[PDB]
C-alpha cells in the first residue's frame, strides 16, 4: 500500500516520499503521458507500468510485509496480489537509490502541458 511504499522510498533515498517523489516529472504520483523526463522519471514509469500488470489488486491500499537482509528488501509471502505489488514497489526503491545522484529539483511540480506523448509500456 501507498503507506509502505513511501518508507520503503525513505529507507532507500533518504527522501520522503512526498514531496520528493510525489509530484516529479511526469509519472511520479500521478503518471498518464509524456516522456519521462529522466531516469527518477522512468523508474515511475516502469513503476506504473508494473502496477498496470494488476488490473486485478490494489496497489495503493493492499498492505504487504517486507524485511531488510542485511540491507537487501525480501518481500514476505502473502496474497499473490500483495506479493506482486511488493516486486513493484522493491524495484522502483532500488532503482530511485540507482539514480538519486541525477535527482532534479526542477522536475518538481513539473506541470502537465509539459508531458506530451503516449509511450507504451
Ligand atoms: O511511482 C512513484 O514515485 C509513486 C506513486 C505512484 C503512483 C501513485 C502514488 C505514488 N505516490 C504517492 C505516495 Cl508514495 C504517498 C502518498 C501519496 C502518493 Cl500519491
Amino acid at each position: 500500500s501507498l503507506l509502505e511504499f513511501g518508507k520503503m522510498i525513505l529507507e532507500e533515498t533518504g527522501k520522503l516520499a512526498i514531496p520528493s517523489y510525489s509530484s516529479y516529472g511526469c509519472y511520479c504520483g500521478w503518471g498518464g503521458k509524456g516522456t519521462p523526463k529522466d531516469a527518477t522519471d522512468r523508474c515511475c514509469f516502469v513503476h506504473d507500468c508494473c502496477y498496470g500488470n494488476l488490473p486485478d489488486c490494489n496497489p495503493k491500499s493492499d498492505r504487504y510485509k517486507y524485511k531488510r537482509v542485511n540491507g537487501a528488501i525480501v518481500c514476505e509471502k502473502g496474497t499473490s496480489c500483495e506479493n506482486r505489488i511488493c516486486e513493484c514497489d522493491k524495484a522502483a526503491a532500488i532503482c530511485f537509490r540507482q539514480n538519486l545522484n541525477t535527482y532534479s529539483k526542477k522536475y518538481m511540480l513539473y506541470p502537465d502541458f509539459l508531458c506530451k506523448g503516449e509511450l507504451k509500456c
